């Protein structure tokens, strides 16, 4: 593009710097990126959202947020707390009559929502593929260790964190989200099921064969890995944590996500929301971050006492996303790609950008 004008924003210089490199290093087809500070967004887009169409990624761009959609969760569970529907210290199957007399009479809703109910694995097991298969899934399961002692990093936990909240409010799921939820955090352009009149803004993602997937089906997924999101909603979403909301309820259940439980080393676990304190080494942010963490179970230490970092990854096989913001500076990151790239990669990135915006 020799003797086009370059682009006036001054934040773009530092951006590209750190995510060009990304992009060619591994090879992916499109990424949104926001930007806060100074209390105004930037936008900044590389790419292809649809090989199909060729069309280029923008801000309204709906990419997958795999588990980034557990801050969504957490913020709907944490108000269903603020308007007393339910508490944390609630054993779970206060909230589900099904699961009286298991080992769900013993956990509270907090230990599902942080991943410390007791050895809850990451995944369900596949032959776990319908209501009823679920319901028996929980029934049987047997505690590996003690509620509260450990995290094990879970979708069966917290999907179930987020179902009985629901449950809790009367109103199944993805209408309460769509409905009550993400319109009262101003995001108007999120979806858990996308609808047809969205549906050309909706990226594909890309595997590692280049071939185009999106995200299957699966048992609470919804609760767990489902929200599909702009660049620009998500950013939204940044600042609604930051400066606050319009409805009250809203306001106090997002502040109740930043409450830490308990740690694991240098990260506090809160409701969805993970946290540092900031300013935080790269290698604390990497460690937080680590297959370590993600994958195994990790005993629970004392909570960091309440400036911070909170940031949430999350992926799919075709899409990859993470989010982080510090409050305390009015800075924050968005970073959504349709290719499911290193952890490590996206923590560097965005590390090395959070960092000049400070
Ligand atoms: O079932 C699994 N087995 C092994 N790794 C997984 C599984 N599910 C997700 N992951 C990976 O775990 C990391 C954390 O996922 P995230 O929190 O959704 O970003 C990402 O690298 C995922 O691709």
């Amino acid at each position: 593009h020799h003797g086009e004008a370059s682009p006036v924003d001054p934040l773009r210089p530092v951006v590209d710097a750190s995510i060009q490199p990304l992009l060619k290093e591994h090879r992916i087809p499109g990424m949104a990126v926001a930007v806060l500070k100074d209390g105004k967004a930037h936008y900044f887009n590389y790419g292809v959202a649809n090989r199909e169409s060729g069309a280029g990624v923008s801000e309204q761009t709906l990419f997958e947020i795999g588990s980034v959609s557990k801050t969504l969760t957490a913020t709907l569970g944490a108000y269903a707390v603020v308007k007393g529907a339910m508490q944390l210290d609630d054993k779970a199957s206060r909230h589900a009559p099904w699961l009286k007399g298991s080992a769900f009479d013993s956990i509270t809703m907090g230990e599902l929502a942080t991943y410390s109910a007791g050895g809850l694995p990451l995944q369900f097991p596949e032959e776990v593929d319908s209501s009823e298969k679920m319901r028996a899934y929980y029934r049987q399961w047997a505690p590996v260790y003690s509620p509260g002692s450990h995290r094990q990093y879970s979708n069966p936990s917290i999907g179930l964190f987020g179902h009985l909240a629901a449950s809790s409010l009367k109103q199944p799921f993805a209408p309460l989200m769509e409905q009550t939820l993400l319109p009262g955090l101003g995001m108007h352009h999120t979806y858990v099921n996308v609808p047809k009149q969205a549906m050309a803004s909706y990226a594909y993602g890309y595997s590692k064969e280049d071939k185009p997937i999106r995200v299957n089906p699966g048992m609470l997924a919804d609760e767990a890995y489902g929200i599909k999101t702009s660049s620009a909603d998500l950013l939204r979403f940044v600042k609604a944590n930051i400066g606050g909301v319009d409805d009250k309820a809203l306001q106090q259940a997002i502040s109740l996500t930043h409450q830490g439980h308990y740690s694991v080393g240098g990260m506090t676990q809160g409701l969805g929301w993970e946290s540092y304190a900031y300013p935080v080494t790269e290698q604390t942010l990497l460690a937080g971050n680590s297959a370590k963490v993600i994958l195994e179970a990790n005993p629970t230490a004392a909570p960091r006492e309440s400036q911070v970092l909170f940031n949430k990854t999350g992926s799919t096989n075709g899409f990859g996303a993470y989010v982080a913001f510090v409050p305390a500076r009015g800075i924050g990151i968005v970073m959504l790609a349709n290719r499911n790239y290193p952890i490590e990669a996206r923590i560097k990135a965005a590390h090395a950008i959070l960092a000049q915006l400070a």
